[PDB]
């Protein structure tokens, strides 16, 4: 499923992410856009061999088993390709115990190198929310 912006913001809004250890919405959609253009089957292999799933590129390096990351671990504990259906659920509920890891959203590279210090509100103006 390729979401809309605004479509976006209110399945995540629905879910819990508004706020979540203090990450505004738009910070959260601005990831989605730039981790996976709001494509909830887009898939990328990292150079360390892991592979990054879903609307928010989920690794298998730590997160999710896709049975070909070797000396990985499974953190949210589900098969990979759970994170790449229509329902963002299992990618949104995965999300939060990353987000808290410690390291915040800085654990999406694009949410760093794109989002942070930017007007993030941005990505939700014009939604009914
Ligand atoms: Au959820
Ligand atoms: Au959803
Ligand atoms: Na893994």
């Amino acid at each position: 499923k390729v979401f809309g912006r605004c479509e976006l913001a209110a399945a995540m809004k629905r879910h819990g992410l508004d706020n979540y250890r203090g990450y505004s919405l738009g910070n959260w959609v601005c990831a989605a856009k730039f981790e996976s253009n709001f494509n909830t089957q887009a898939t990328n292999r990292n150079t360390d061999g892991s592979t990054d799933y879903g609307i928010l590129q989920i690794n298998s390096r730590w997160w999710c088993n896709d049975g070909r990351t070797p000396g990985s671990r499974n953190l949210c504990n589900i098969p990979c390709s759970a994170l790449l259906s229509s329902d963002i659920t299992a990618s949104v509920n995965c999300a939060k115990k990353i987000v808290s890891d410690g390291n915040g959203m800085n654990a999406w590279v694009a949410w760093r190198n794109r989002c942070k210090g930017t007007d993030v509100q941005a990505w939700i103006r014009g939604c009914r929310l």
